[PDB]
């Protein structure tokens, strides 16, 4: 051990360290300073940035024998506090920077690094800075970050004031459609919001802290578990395993599909008989540390007979492969597409005929932080749960059975989390934590690290595809079939759904009267299947959007112009039977042509021999909501200092649950006339806040605002004064008159899709884009550079602009991700960011561009759709659409890898 | 366990706790606001006074289940922060009213919370709410703690500009004298300054915490020591025994007089055959928390035989009384004093004689802060002990041995701490810690409760003294005679030594030409000797000056004008025959005679039936110095930023280290025009800091400022430029000139005191003053109030009149316990601040008056004394002389209880 004195925030500290020991630990244990986040652990994310010396370093890969006696250090901290915050903080908030603001503090602090060392930076170096330090945003596409950097620069320079960078309400005093800060913004932009790991070290003494025994290989009979090698180690109090689990072990899907051949009840909490993938949780070691714990689990011992693993959808759906789980098919559910006329025949006598086979595979969410959850038994004897579920009131039912639990005895609460983009749709950690705070009776707290949420965590399911068109000479679409196989991994839960989606999307922009086509889900022992923003949209419109510009390149048609021809107008259907609610595509088509155009000549033009330039198109469109007739509750309340709570379930992947619960009740109640400041929203809580419903689906604006309109509208009603005006708290609490007011609203209009026929009308609301890619193909090495994206998008009526502007840009990142660098598919290579292909500043253009085409939605509130999952539903096919503009060739499964465009290239 | 979401200094917290857990453990461990500080834990010292929902509470015994969903609560980090002072703090560090600074964070919440109740209060309002919300502070005497209220009350009335609570330098740039605050008061007043408990939440997850297993009865033969339940309770690493002691498991007092009868190796770091006191530690338990490790260490058994205890001084020198240290007598020392004729003769024909026996006892030193101590190996090999001590190159020597350890494999830091009063003179958990960081290769910590601060550790020593004097009619001293038996415990560490101050002080402050005594050291099995404050003046100066007004008395003189006539006067010589090296006493008494008078006139208008009123009067002094030719050691060094560090060991008990070193320093360098703010101070560390020595005998002032004098002298003459002026570090650094100088400094005129005589010059300084006191008796009920203190006193020349204001109310009010209310005595009973007596703020007057009359020394640095001893050397004299004036009735025995001075007014 040594004695080090330095200074941390300005403050000398006599600190007392192991010269081994990563300064991220030190400042966030020894220290206390929890604002400097850890996400990957590795270096590769920046989210632990802190300045040392006057250089921006990342924490976790910094040793305390690199800190010399007399260092300098600065955290966020440091750089300020609420009631002080430095411009960049200031700047952030103002921008809308911090979504999930995980990575917030990193940003913040490597910034000032940055200005204290060029203060007067271009956007490009800010850029090539961040790329330097490693600072990984999921959420935002960076533009945003960038736009805070220079605004605070400017201001440090003096160049502007620095009231500037605090929001200016506007005229009217509206602030639906404005730029309001979000309300946890300064809490994430200071370092103190704390996040679930934030949470374990600020739990009390007697918390245990647990540590997963994992599979070893895909698949697997399990023989047994020697735990006592482990029992002996330090700091361990006991070895969980299936035996402690007081219910039927088992995590039911809930809504399983009545002709899916299974039962929905296929994945255990702790396994049992079998391992059914690579990671899965055998057992749980609960010890005083997670080093303590992490270091025990190394040492049980699992007896297994390894069996032969199907590691892609189409080797399990072999006519002879082994069932995985014995008893049901490995393809266990199909949903055909049964739209107008047989196509059989007219394909035959059509003009033109095209067909592709396209694949989109296993793309991993990344968000910064890895999953992490925590359970206790509270003193009033139900077990709480406190995770990263964006669905609260959902996986509840999806575990009680399973851990032995009536609902009424558990409770599940969303902590503010760092980002999920859908795999927290499913249960990942929660069930687990239950079963250990029963068993042991103490609070327990698992954080899980970057491989594992790359290995044991959900998601997106490969789709194998063939989809083709037939069509007349003049381009309009005649017929389309299409064929899709789902590789679901092991675990049943919403994998009927997702491939009812296919049905639903492949095609969707365009009439096409005749439609024959089936879906398949299968069961493999590779990662199960959770949502990944868009479900089913970005694996189908990636087939359907390319096999669009396949049909122009066959009719010798601009691509654009073809689907200017086919787009949803009125009297037209989608693929489902249904009619579109609003027609803003031939509208965004219009104004985005002149700018097409001009993209195609400077694509010309600055082309050279080796750097190709192409522009690529794509339409997307996806629902707002859960299939069917959704629903969700919120209650406004009014409180006895002025203030109004609204409460409801909403929950806040980082999104902007916050802002879209402010700006919707402030918007309903301007009669009132409520100031936004005096607006609350609730962390979502199953005992205490209302089923508003899961964060999936783009669902929330429209079924939870409506919602949030409604009780508000309600609570208008409850406060009106005869005569005119309105009462105060306590002039209804002296009448005995109600002030906490209900409001419910359910999208009436809906109805399931045909398990027969695939027709019906699941969704009310939608959201319609349109996509243009431009990007450079270096022809020597197949690398491709997006030096642009637009997204013309019709969202109905902006809720908020900060928040709208950043889920696009987020979308785009991931998108350009999707198409050129994202997979996971070799389960130790794949396991890291950089492996994975992470894309940093640098993959992501500054250019990204959106022009929103606004057509209010009959049942949006205040006429909003979604935006969530639209601009991820189709870049990724304008990427590769535009790399086939430059060069000549389709990638026709993603992602689209430097040698996979040379080989095509060099063909 | 139950989430609570409430806010902590402004910051929404979402609290994890249990219901039971102590709202001080909950701020400290979980939130790291190590601000809130902990000493008594059991709600009668305020240290960790908090705000909560508008109501100042002690933390320590608040439980969470208190503390509602929605409460705000505010700590000391709340208050304000280094760069951002709130009025209180920037108050605080005006009026110096941070010493040790423990109790600086509760006093300035508590504060808050009463200006927050009562904008404008009296002095008395002050008093009263600091009363009732049990705020103790056991150095500053309070009255520096409501100077520091009332300015900051007046600043946030708007009263006066808050720029009037920055201190302004004088005009001449002068610091010397002035009223600089001391370079820690910030950090004290923010809670920023890591005390030792402090520093043990902040070491790294591997540091073990150990707890001892301690003696449950006074006296015994250990037969064995079993773990085996021990060892098997949560947590526990190990347990730690004599036999895991690499060295000789003894302490060695080291300069044991060679007339001692004992070796001075008596003193087991872990008991091995015997238990000499309750308390004795036996064994240490190892474990992950100080919680576990208590738990644990109440089932480990010790095996003993239980043997009679000697309680008492008397009881132990009985003749026959068995040896407590098989092989030395129990009465192991004695001293004489014989100056001038032989006494018998004198007495026999004397005009008139007195005689008295007094008593004083085993005061307990009560810092607010218990003690606490760490260890570790280093990455060099060697041993780090961080601890309480007041002499790191003292308590190296005196544990090396036993340890098993060369000096140079060994070293000692002081942390801050919260107050010593002499406590730490002693080695406590030093070779505790060594031992078991030496056993377990691991950091270890070990922190004392109060209970074990009270009885595990070392104590003033009672001393059973007789006194006689022999003088003329007109009031001169002819002859002293004089006994004393000094009840040092079991641990013979500086025994001897403090009985020879009987030798030195009995009598001092008159010049008594023919002197006769024998003081003689007892072994006791009651707690063991430890130096406090005033370090045998008390026990001597008490008996002395309680005759003196007995002589007055018999011959019918005024006490004041009897001590004039005998009055050290040049000629004079003190009690070991040297002369004083300055005589004040005159002119201190004739500047105390018009306010005595008056305080004598008040008394006898002011005094009723049931509440008389007295006035006394006593003469100090004390050596400034360890005896004989001591010494000291600084190194002055120019950095190569400009400032100038002044490497030291002067150790900080509270008492002003940081500011004599800066004081001393900036008058020595005046000649190069250095700033305050340049001059650094080093904390005591044996490796890097030169052997200044302890901070005893009230020496370091002279000692080590002189040493600091002569090195900064030095490194003027190494800066000076030929031709006029000096250079900068940077030319020194170019012509390979030497930028750190030492300095040294030897009291070369002193002697040791001859051991067949007492006769010598052991000291070169000293420091004198006279004390006044005015008490109301109740006569009803025999509580004693003391009104009013004043001390005249001759500093020299003032290094910091902050610190030594301070210094003076501290002992005062230490004086006052000393006088009425404090002992340590019954080991349970004296086991808590409350029921040992400890002076809370109404037992303390308002009126604390210092007159300086300051007669530079000789061998002074500019002319300085020491003071820290002197305010406690005779108060209590004063107060009982007071009470006896008051009432006629004299009190021998101290301390004079209510029930006490009753029995002797109705006898
Ligand atoms: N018009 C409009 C719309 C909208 N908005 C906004 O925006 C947001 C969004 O919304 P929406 O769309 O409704 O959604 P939500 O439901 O809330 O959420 C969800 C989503 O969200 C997204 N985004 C995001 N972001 C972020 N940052 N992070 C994340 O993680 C995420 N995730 C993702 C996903 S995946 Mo799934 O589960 O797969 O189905 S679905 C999803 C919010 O804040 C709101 O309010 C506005 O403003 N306006
Ligand atoms: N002239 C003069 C003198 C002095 N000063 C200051 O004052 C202080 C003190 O000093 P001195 O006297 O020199 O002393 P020191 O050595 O440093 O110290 C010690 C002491 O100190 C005291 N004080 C105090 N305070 C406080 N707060 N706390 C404490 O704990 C204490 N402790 C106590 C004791 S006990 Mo023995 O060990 O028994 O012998 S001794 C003693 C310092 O700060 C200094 O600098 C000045 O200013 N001036
Ligand atoms: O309410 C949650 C839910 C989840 C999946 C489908 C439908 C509803
Ligand atoms: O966005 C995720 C999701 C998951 C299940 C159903 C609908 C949406
Ligand atoms: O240097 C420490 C010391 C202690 C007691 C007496 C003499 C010196
Ligand atoms: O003030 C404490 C002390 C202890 C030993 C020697 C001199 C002084
Ligand atoms: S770079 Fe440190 S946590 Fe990712
Ligand atoms: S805001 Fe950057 S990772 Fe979420
Ligand atoms: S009153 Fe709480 S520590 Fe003393
Ligand atoms: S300053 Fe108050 S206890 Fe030391
Ligand atoms: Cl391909
Ligand atoms: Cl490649
Ligand atoms: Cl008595
Ligand atoms: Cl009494
Ligand atoms: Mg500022
Ligand atoms: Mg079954
Ligand atoms: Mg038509
Ligand atoms: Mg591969
Ligand atoms: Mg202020
Ligand atoms: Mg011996
Ligand atoms: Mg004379
Ligand atoms: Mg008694």
């Amino acid at each position: 051990m040594i004695q080090k004195v330095i200074t941390v925030n300005g403050i000398e500290q006599n600190l007392f360290v192991d010269a081994e020991a990563l300064l991220s630990d030190v400042l966030r244990q020894q220290l206390g300073l929890t604002g400097v986040k850890v996400g990957c652990e590795q270096g590769q994310c920046g989210a632990c940035s802190v300045i040392l010396d006057g250089k921006v370093v990342r924490a976790c890969v910094t040793k305390m024998k690199r800190v010399a006696d007399g260092a300098q250090i600065t955290t966020i901290e440091g750089v300020g506090q609420p009631e002080n915050l430095h411009p960049l903080q200031k700047a952030w908030v103002l921008h809308g920077g911090a979504q999930c603001g995980f990575c917030s503090p990193g940003f913040i602090v490597s910034a000032k690094g940055l200005l204290d060392t060029n203060a007067d930076p271009s956007r490009e170096d800010v850029r090539d800075w961040f790329q330097k330090h490693r600072n990984a945003c999921r959420c935002t596409g960076y533009k945003p970050l960038v736009d805070a950097v220079m605004d605070a620069a400017a201001v440090i320079n003096g160049k502007k004031p620095e009231t500037d960078l605090e929001f200016k309400m506007p005229a009217d005093g509206r602030i639906w459609g404005s730029k309001y800060p979000r309300p946890t913004a300064v809490a994430k932009v200071t370092g103190t919001l704390d996040y679930g790991a934030d949470l374990g070290l600020k739990m009390p003494a007697g918390t245990l802290h647990l540590a997963m025994v994992q599979a070893k290989v895909s698949h697997a009979n399990i023989k047994g578990i020697d735990t006592s090698e482990a029992l002996t180690m330090p700091g361990v109090h006991s070895v969980i395993t299936h035996k402690d689990v007081k219910g039927k072990n088992r995590i039911t899907g809930l809504i399983t599909f009545p002709t899916n051949k299974g039962d929905g009840w296929d994945r255990p909490i702790l396994c049992d008989e079998k391992v059914f993938q690579y990671g899965d949780c055998i057992a749980l070691v609960c010890a005083d540390s997670e080093a303590n714990a992490r270091a025990a689990a190394e040492k049980v011992k699992v007896d297994l007979e390894e069996l032969p693993a199907y590691m892609s959808g189409p080797a399990a759906a072999a006519e002879d492969a082994i069932e995985i789980h014995p008893g049901t098919p490995n393809v266990y559910f199909e949903q055909p597409i049964v739209k107008g006329e047989d196509t059989g025949p007219i394909f035959a006598s059509a003009d033109v005929t095209v067909e592709g086979d396209f694949y989109v595979g296993r793309q991993p969410h990344m968000p910064i932080e890895p999953d992490v959850a925590f359970a206790y038994m509270g003193d009033d004897g139900k077990c709480y749960i406190h995770s990263k579920s964006i669905g609260v009131h959902l996986h509840l039912y999806m575990i009680a059975p399973g851990v032995g639990l009536e609902p009424d005895q558990l409770v599940l609460v969303a902590n503010p989390m760092g980002g999920t983009f859908g795999y927290k749709f499913s249960p990942t950690s929660e069930a687990l934590v239950a079963v250990a705070a029963m068993a042991t009776g103490r609070p327990v707290h698992l954080r899980y690290n970057y491989q594992q949420q790359q290995q044991y965590t959900g998601k997106r399911s490969p789709w194998e595809m063939n989809v083709k068109f037939a069509a007349k000479k003049d381009g309009t679409l005649l017929a389309m079939e299409s064929d899709w196989l789902v590789d679901h991994g092991p675990y049943s839960e919403f994998g009927d759904l997702l491939t009812l989606r296919g049905a639903q999307f492949i095609g969707a922009g365009y009439n096409i009267p005749n439609i024959r086509g089936l879906g398949r889900t299968v069961a493999t022992n590779h990662v199960w299947g959770s949502a990944f923003r868009g479900y089913g949209a970005p694996q189908s419109m990636f087939a359907s959007e390319c096999l669009m510009d396949m049909l122009a390149e066959k009719l010798g048609m601009d691509p654009l112009e073809l689907r200017y021809k086919n787009a949803y107008r009125p009297g037209d259907t989608n693929p489902t039977g249904q009619e579109p609610e609003v027609f803003s595509l031939p509208d965004m088509i219009d104004q985005l042509r002149p700018k097409y155009q001009a993209a195609l000549e400077k694509a010309q033009k600055e082309s050279t021999a080796t750097h190709k330039k192409g522009v690529g198109i794509s339409i997307g469109v996806y629902g707002s909501g859960l299939d069917g007739p959704d629903a969700s509750e919120a209650w406004a309340e009014l409180n006895a200092d002025g203030t109004i709570t609204v409460h409801t379930a909403w929950e806040d992947h980082g999104q902007g649950a916050d802002i879209g619960c402010v700006g919707t009740a402030h918007e309903a109640l301007r009669p009132m006339g409520v100031a936004p400041e005096k607006i609350k929203f609730t962390w979502p809580n199953t005992a205490t806040t209302p089923n508003s419903g899961p964060s999936g689906g783009s669902r929330q604006q429209v079924m939870t605002g409506n919602a949030i309109r409604v009780a508000c509208e309600n609570l208008l009603k409850a406060c009106e004064k005869p005569g005119g005006g309105y009462y105060t708290y306590d002039e209804l609490k002296a009448a005995d008159k109600p002030t906490k007011i209900t409001g419910n609203w359910t999208a009436s209009g809906a109805t399931h899709c045909d398990a027969v026929t695939g027709l019906g009308k699941p969704f009310v609301v939608y959201m319609y884009g349109v996509f243009m890619a431009e990007v450079t193909v270096d022809v020597a090495t197949g690398q491709t550079t997006v030096d642009g994206m637009t997204l013309m998008a019709d969202l109905g009526s902006l809720c908020n602009q900060l928040a709208t502007d950043g889920q696009i840009y987020g979308g785009l990142a991931q998108g350009i991700g999707l198409a050129l660098s994202e997979d996971f598919e070799d389960i130790k290579k794949h396991a890291t960011l950089v492996g994975a292909g992470f894309p940093f500043i640098k993959q992501i253009p500054d250019k990204l561009d959106i022009v929103y085409v606004n057509h209010p939605r009959p049942d949006g509130p205040f006429g909003a759709s979604g935006v969530g999952e639209l601009p991820l539903t189709s870049p990724h096919a304008a990427i590769i659409n535009a790399i086939k503009s430059a060069t000549g060739v389709r990638i026709y499964r993603l992602p689209a890898y430097p040698e996979k465009v040379l080989e095509a290239l060099k063909a």
